[PDB]
């Protein structure tokens, strides 16, 4: 491209328990559109499996924020199109539902650093 190409990350909203699924579809129709070009790195907040262990105590809750997945890629009538194309979504986190506005890739980092903490020492 005669500009350099610069790389967002998005926010995708979808139903919590399918969200694993959710990012596979996204590889069936980015490949099959091939638009893994505008994809780069896809992220995923949650597992598609549960592990045994859980919260010490019910009262407890959890910081993981299920739903939400962040995926890095360039805002175009095609890849959104292609968005709403996939299955299980409910649509896109940014300004309005047509036009997710950008954020940080440092922003991004944080939302994945939470899903890291754990309630070590819980209170």
């Amino acid at each position: 491209m005669s500009e350099a190409p610069k790389k967002r990350w998005y926010v995708v909203q979808a139903f919590s328990g399918f969200e694993g699924r959710v990012a596979t579809s996204l590889r069936e129709h980015i490949k099959l559109h091939n638009m893994e070009d505008l994809f780069g790195e896809v992220m995923v907040p949650t597992e598609e499996v549960v592990e045994i262990r859980g919260g010490q105590r019910r009262k407890s809750e959890r910081k993981f924020f299920p739903g939400y997945v962040l995926v890095q890629m360039v805002m175009n009538d095609a890849s959104w199109h292609l968005v709403r194309s996939v299955p299980r979504v409910m649509g896109f986190i940014g300004g309005t539902s047509d036009r997710p506005a950008p954020i940080s890739d440092k922003e991004v980092d944080a939302i994945m650093n939470r899903l890291q903490q754990v309630g070590d020492k819980p209170r």
